[PDB]
C-alpha cells in the first residue's frame, strides 16, 4: 500500500488508506514520542492563507476551481484584507463552511446528517436582546414540537479591537446546580458555576433538581444580560420505564434539544465566537453520562436499590444492570413523547455508513475513537472494531474557555 | 514538554515526566493521531544494554557500586568480542517484571511486582519446550488459584532462526471451517486449526476443542504436541438465576496465556516467552463470546431470554451481554477459579496509576484498551486521561511465523 495511514476494520477484515489527512493544516497534541489522543483539551499573512484555502475549498465544492469567478473571489478577499485587516463571507460560503465544520468534527458520531443543516445567518445581530430573539427562533425551528431539525445560528464574527459576541451558557438548555449547606448539590453538578453566575446577575433561583437555567448573553463590550427562556419553548420529556412501573415515580426528566452554545466556529481564518448549533440526542449521552456519571446526577445506586440489586459487591454487575434500564427508560420515554432520539446501536451503524461515504468522497474521515465509541456496550457496536485516524481540518468547531 | 493529565470525575491533575524516558517512537505525529491502530549496530545494542543494566542496579539501589561497574564492563567485553551478550537470571527476572510494568495495554498492572519467572534459556529442542510449557501451565493454574508466570526461552541470535510458539495463546479452541462457510468453534483460530491438521493433528468436531501446540526450535519445521487434558482447567458456564443458561453448553478455559509476543530486555530479544495471569471477565463474556466475528452468541442468548430481537432500541444486545458477563463471573467464582470483574480491575488500575505517579512520575497507558468493552463510563478509567508511549524492557507484537 501507499504512504498514507492504513486503516483496518477488525470485525470485517477490510482495509482503507487515509489520504484526507494530507489536507490537515493544523497540528494536534501527539508526537512520535507520546500519544495524547485521550486528552479532552489538547497577522495578515496568516489570515490570507487560511482565507485562500477556504475560498479554494468553496470553489472546489461548486466545481468552479480555477475559474474566473474563483480568481475574482480570491482577489476580492485579498483587497478586503489589504484595506480592513479582515474580510466577510458570502451567504453561500457561510452555509458551506458551517456544514463543512460539522463534517470535519472528529468527535461527532452524528455526521451522516452533515449535509442536512439549516444555517441561520444572524450576522446582522447588534444587541443581546436581538441575540435572545434569534436564539428563541432557533429553539422553535430546531424543536419543531419534537420532530427535531439540525440547525445553527451564526452571530457576527470577531472583529479587530472590538469585544466578542458570546453566549455564556455551554448549551441553550441546561439544568441548574445548587450548592447545598452539607456540601452536596441539588440538580446538575456540572452547572454550579454558571448557576451561581446567573444568581449574581439577578436571576431568582429555583430549588428543584431540573430547573432550566436562564441565558447569559453578551454583546460586544457589554456585561452579559440575563434572559429567561419562556417555558413553552423548552420541550422536556418526563422519564418512565416500559416495564418497571416505579421508575416514573423517581421524577427524572430531560430536555429534548441538545444545543451547544460555547464553541467557536472557524471558517477561512474568520472566528464566529457565538454560533450555537443543535441536532438530536444519542440516548447514551442522557442515560449513561448525564444520569449516571458519578460527578453528574449519579443515580446508579438509587436505581439499583429500586431494582433490588446487590450494590455491596462489584461482581453482581449492579452498575451495568441499572445503567442498561436507565438507557432503556430514556429511549422508551423519548419515543413515547414523539421526540427524535437515536440509540447507540443505530447511531454507530449510521456512522459506519458515513465512514464509507467519506472514504469515497474525500479519502478518509477524521474521527476520535474515544468519543465515537459509546460509553456503554462499546464492543457491541461496530465502531469499536474500526481503526480511526484523528486530525484537524478547517472549517472547524473549537472549544473556547468560559468568558468569565 | 511534560503533559498535564486530568481526571474529569475528580478534577485532579498530574504531570507525566516518565514519558521523557521513552527512546522508541510510536505511530502518532503532530499532523495525525494513530492511537486507535492495533498494530504499530553494536553501538545501538551496547547503549540499550547499558541503559538496562543501569535500570537493574538502580532497582537494587546499588548504582555506581563495584558490582555495577564490573557488570557494565562484562557487557561491553562480550558485545565487543561477539556482537551480543547474555543476561544473568536475576537481571532476566527484573527485566520481565519491568516489561509487564511498562505494557500500556494491560489493566492488570497493580500485580506487576508479583511474577514467577521460569528460566528456559537452556532449552534446545521443541520437545523440551513442551515440557517447560506443561510445567508453566501446571504452576500457573494451581488448581484454580491462578498465579502469574512467564517462561523465557532462548533469545534470538544473528546466525539462526527463532524459537517460537506458533499458537497465539497456550490454550485456545479450534475453529473448523464448514462446507457452508460456517465456522464451528472459534472463528479467530481457523488458520492455526488448519495448520495443526496439516502437521498431522486429528481434529475433534466440537465448539470447544482445545488445540495442540505447534512448537518451533531454530530452523526446523514446527512440531505438534497435544496438551494432557488434565492440565487444562476449564469452567462450564452457568447463570445464577437463568436455569437454561447451563444448557447452552458454553465453557471457557481458566488460564489466559499469551504465547506470541516478543520480550525485549536490554536490546536482547526473546521471541518465545509465554506469560499468563488471570482473566478480567469482560475478555470472555463480552469479546470472546459476543464479538460478531467470534462465538457471536448475543442473539441466541437474547432469544432464550425472550427479548425483542427485531429492533435495536429494546437494548436487547446490552441486556444479553450483561447476563453473559454475569454468567462468566458466577461460574468462575463457583469453580473457585481466579477471575476479576471490570469494576474491580479498573479500580485497582487507578490505584496503580497513583502508585506509579509517586514511584516514577507517570504511567504509559493506552486508553482504548484500558477502558473495558462494556460499561466504559461506569468505570473510573473512562474519566482518566492517559499518556501513551513506549518504555523498554517491553513486550512487542510479532507477526505469525508462517
Ligand atoms: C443530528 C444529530 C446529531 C447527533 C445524534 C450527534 C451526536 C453527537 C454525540 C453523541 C457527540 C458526543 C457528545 C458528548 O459526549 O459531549 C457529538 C459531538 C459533537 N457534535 Fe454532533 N451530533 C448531531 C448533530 C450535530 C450538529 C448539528 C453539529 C454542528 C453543526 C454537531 C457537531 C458536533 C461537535 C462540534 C461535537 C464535539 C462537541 C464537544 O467537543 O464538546 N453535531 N455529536
Ligand atoms: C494478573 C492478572 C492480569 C490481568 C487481570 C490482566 C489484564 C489484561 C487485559 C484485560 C488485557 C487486554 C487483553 C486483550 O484485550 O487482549 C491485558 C493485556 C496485556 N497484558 Fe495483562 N493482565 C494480567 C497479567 C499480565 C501478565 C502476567 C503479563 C506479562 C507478564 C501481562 C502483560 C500484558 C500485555 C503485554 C498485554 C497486551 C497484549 C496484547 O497486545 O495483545 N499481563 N492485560
Ligand atoms: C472541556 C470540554 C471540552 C469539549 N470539547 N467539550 C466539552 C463539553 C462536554 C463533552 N462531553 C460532555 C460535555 O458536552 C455536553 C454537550 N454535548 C451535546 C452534544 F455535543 C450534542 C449531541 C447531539 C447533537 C448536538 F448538536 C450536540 C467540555
Ligand atoms: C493483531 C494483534 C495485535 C496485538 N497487540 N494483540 C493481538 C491479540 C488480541 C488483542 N485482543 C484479543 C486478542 O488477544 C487475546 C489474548 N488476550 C489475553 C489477555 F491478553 C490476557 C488477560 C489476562 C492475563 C494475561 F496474561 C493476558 C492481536
Ligand atoms: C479522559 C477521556 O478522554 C474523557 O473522559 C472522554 C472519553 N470519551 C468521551 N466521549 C464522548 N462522546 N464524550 C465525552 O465527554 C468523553 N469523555
Ligand atoms: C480498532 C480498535 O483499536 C480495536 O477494536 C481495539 C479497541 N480496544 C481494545 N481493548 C482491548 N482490551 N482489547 C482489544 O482487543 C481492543 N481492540
Ligand atoms: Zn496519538
Amino acid at each position: 500500500g501507499p504512504k498514507f495511514p492504513r486503516v483496518k476494520n477488525w470485525e470485517l477484515g477490510s482495509i482503507t488508506y487515509d489520504t484526507l489527512c494530507a489536507q490537515s493544516q493544523q497540528d494536534g497534541p501527539c508526537t512520535p514520542r507520546r500519544c495524547l489522543g485521550s486528552l479532552v483539551l489538547p497577522p495578515a499573512e496568516q489570515l490570507l492563507s487560511q482565507a485562500r484555502d477556504f475560498i479554494n475549498q468553496y470553489y472546489s465544492s461548486i466545481k468552479r476551481s480555477g475559474s474566473q469567478a474563483h480568481e475574482e473571489r480570491l482577489q476580492e478577499v485579498e483587497a478586503e484584507v489589504a484595506s480592513t485587516g479582515t474580510y466577510h463571507l458570502r451567504e453561500s460560503e457561510l452555509v458551506f463552511g458551517a456544514k463543512q465544520a460539522w463534517r470535519n468534527a472528529p468527535r461527532c458520531v452524528g455526521r451522516i446528517q452533515w449535509g442536512k443543516l439549516q444555517v441561520f445567518d444572524a450576522r446582522d445581530c447588534s444587541s443581546a436582546q436581538e441575540m435572545f430573539t434569534y436564539i428563541c427562533n432557533h429553539i422553535k425551528y430546531a424543536t419543531n414540537r419534537g420532530n427535531l431539525r439540525s440547525a445553527i445560528t451564526v452571530f457576527p464574527q470577531r472583529a479587530p479591537g472590538r469585544g466578542d459576541f458570546r453566549i455564556w451558557n455551554s448549551q441553550l438548555v441546561r439544568y441548574a446546580g445548587y450548592r447545598q449547606q452539607d456540601g452536596s448539590v441539588r440538580g446538575d453538578p456540572a452547572n454550579v458555576e454558571i448557576t451561581e453566575l446567573c444568581i449574581q446577575h439577578g436571576w431568582t433561583p429555583g430549588n428543584g433538581r431540573f430547573d432550566v437555567l436562564p441565558l447569559l448573553l453578551q454583546a460586544p463590550d457589554e456585561a452579559p444580560e440575563l434572559f429567561v427562556l419562556p417555558p413553552e419553548l423548552v420541550l422536556e420529556v418526563p422519564l418512565e420505564h416500559p416495564t418497571l412501573e416505579w421508575f416514573a415515580a423517581l421524577g427524572l426528566r430531560w430536555y429534548a434539544l441538545p444545543a451547544v452554545s460555547n464553541m467557536l466556529l472557524e471558517i477561512g481564518g474568520l472566528e464566529f465566537s457565538a454560533a450555537p448549533f443543535s441536532g438530536w440526542y444519542m440516548s447514551t449521552e442522557i442515560g449513561t453520562r448525564n444520569l449516571c456519571d458519578p460527578h453528574r446526577y449519579n443515580i446508579l445506586e438509587d436505581v439499583a436499590v429500586c431494582m433490588d440489586l446487590d450494590t455491596r459487591t462489584t461482581s453482581s454487575l449492579w452498575k451495568d444492570k441499572a445503567a442498561v434500564e436507565i438507557n432503556l427508560a430514556v429511549l422508551h420515554s423519548f419515543q413515547l413523547a414523539k421526540v427524535t432520539i437515536v440509540d447507540h446501536h443505530a447511531a454507530t451503524v449510521s456512522f459506519m455508513k458515513h465512514l464509507d461515504n467519506e472514504q469515497k468522497a474525500r479519502g478518509g474521515c477524521p474521527a476520535d475513537w474515544a468519543w465515537i465509541v459509546p460509553p456503554i456496550s462499546g464492543s457491541l457496536t461496530p465502531v469499536f472494531h474500526q481503526e480511526m485516524v484523528n486530525y484537524i481540518l478547517s472549517p472547524a468547531f473549537r472549544y473556547q474557555p468560559d468568558p468569565w
